[PDB]
């Protein structure tokens, strides 16, 4: 059984913003969730820094992309800390965010969509390219958790037991807009990566699913 939530009144403010603009570099949300998969691996190694036994969950600290095609799916995979389901509510949709007011009113001055990730609020930058996204998370201190939502003002979060198992970590996979699939296609996703993501420290993997000629 899957549970309901309503969003905090702002978040919603800000997902219709984002799902609805036409900004034309929707390629910024790429290096958005690069840079949230990124802290996540920081978190769980600083954490590990006096509490080693928490990286045996899953020892290979990586950030993955894997396109599904046929889904019309991106999945972007980091083995950090992940989110219990407590988390999850909380820090995706219930609590307030400090800076999801403040970037709306930047945007209404003129800033640029990019400037996002400096509130603090980059994850739903997700939206300028899919239309809905499940958020499947393991923390080492709960059990696999799935966070769904449609930019709309509630969001659900159920039990995991449909995806794979991650040991430790965080799936955001995303359900791509039927003009925004150019993000399926290796060359494409490899450029963008490049471009806004040079100073990672963690292996960025891209799995690509190739015939044998």
């Amino acid at each position: 059984a899957s549970e309901t939530f309503e969003f905090q009144a702002e978040i919603t403010q800000l997902m219709s913003l984002i799902i609805n603009t036409v900004y034309s570099n929707k390629e910024i949300f790429l290096r958005e969730l690069i840079s949230n998969a990124s802290d996540a691996l920081d978190k769980i190694r600083y954490k590990s820094l006096s509490d080693p036994k928490q990286l045996e969950t899953e020892p290979d600290l990586f950030i993955r992309i894997t396109p599904k095609p046929e889904q019309k799916v991106l999945e972007i995979r980091d083995s950090g800390i992940g989110m219990t389901k407590a988390e999850l509510i909380n820090n995706l949709g219930t609590i307030a965010k400090s800076g999801t007011k403040a970037f709306m009113e930047a945007l209404s001055a003129g800033a640029d969509v990019s400037m996002i990730g400096q509130f603090g609020v980059g994850f739903y930058s997700l939206f300028l390219v899919a239309d809905r996204v499940q958020v499947i998370s393991k923390s080492n201190d709960d059990e696999q958790y799935i966070w769904e939502s449609n930019a709309g003002g509630s969001f659900t979060v159920t039990l995991d037991e449909v995806n794979e198992r991650i040991g430790r970590g965080t799936i955001l996979r995303l359900f791509l807009k039927d003009d925004q699939l150019e993000y399926l296609e290796e060359k494409r996703i490899k450029e963008v990566i490049k471009r806004h993501s040079e100073f990672v420290a963690y292996p960025i993997q891209l799995v690509v699913t190739k015939e044998v000629e």
